[PDB]
């Protein structure tokens, strides 16, 4: 029992937070689920996001596992509203962020495989509500400027190359469920 | 929709496999779920059990996460039989095996916390069927002997100290009732 669901997808620095704020005035009639970064930063006093960025070969696995969980919690969360808008999803976690961490060697085969088994079990047990994806398409260099533009201790070591990798993965998934592409440049 | 469920608990080398085999002849009327070791040994060609034992600080986290999943799959698996018997459970994973890996330093705080968030979400979303626990109570020394008397596998180098740690945790849970079980425990002398 889930309302019409829109997912906001795009690279780091694609303006999703700014875009999602346009909907804040409609909170009375729309279910607005911000990406649970605050959950990730305080898993009982542990900042998994910081640990992942600081040491990905060690922390990519637990971090992405906790991402999967929190996204699943958002996807299945109860609301009486007839429209739901989600910042990101279990799908970008899987198809972009986990895939990239596998490709750059931060997730070893067995760790990726464990994450993959969870996704399979989720998809087999739960139909995940996804009616529309709004893809905030950017160029990696503009995304880079947006990250530096905002003070975020965690992401302040992310190379342009990493953003390029995440860009191509969003392109594969979303270009190469209805997808609406917006020029977020 | 799950039948009456019995969970077989106890240390490594407590004789659970031998004990579960006594029920094999009753497969027609009982749902028999062996501990999914074969799944753990072959996660797309990856032996997570071997990797965990060889390098626990690296592999305890993904291993126990996969344990959680496979146990959950067993707990929720469909059967038309009116009795189900399970070798181990999500509860021993949480209360003994994960707790011990946390205490010995193989699971850092953040990794333990991630595993714990999954357990919470599972208990809040799914009532896990558990009607009876049969505790195959052994002494660590006997559990140790059983391991060293059988064929070599991933387990075969676990120190006696590790088995003593797991023993006390099974006692805390199943005898002291210091973990939130609320379930009848039948203790058997598996020595
Ligand atoms: N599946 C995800 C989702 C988000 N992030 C990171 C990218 C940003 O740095 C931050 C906020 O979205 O979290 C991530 O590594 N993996
Ligand atoms: N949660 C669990 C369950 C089992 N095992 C191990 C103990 C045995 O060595 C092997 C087969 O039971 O798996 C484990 O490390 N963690």
């Amino acid at each position: 029992t889930q309302p019409f669901t829109v997912l906001i997808e795009g690279n780091i620095g694609s303006g999703k937070t700014t875009y999602l704020n346009h909907f804040e005035k409609y909170k009375n009639d729309i279910c607005l689920l911000t990406e649970p970064v605050e959950k990730w930063r305080n898993v009982n006093g542990v900042n998994l996001l910081e640990l992942m960025y600081k040491d990905p070969k060690k922390w990519a696995m637990p971090f992405q596992s906790y991402v999967t969980l929190t996204m699943l919690q958002s996807h299945t969360a109860p609301t009486n509203k007839k429209l739901k808008i989600m910042e990101r999803s279990i799908f970008s976690a899987r198809y972009c962020f986990v895939e990239n961490m596998r490709r750059n060697g931060s997730l070893e085969q067995g760790m990726y495989n464990t994450l993959e088994e969870w996704y399979k079990f989720i998809e087999e047990s739960i139909h995940v509500q996804a009616d529309l994806i709004i893809y905030l398409r950017t160029s990696p260099e503009v995304a880079y400027e947006r990250i530096r533009q905002r003070a975020r201790s965690e992401e302040s070591c992310v190379p342009l190359k990493y953003l390029q990798e995440l860009h191509e993965l969003h392109e594969d998934w979303l270009i190469h469920c209805k997808v609406l592409v917006l020029d977020a440049d």
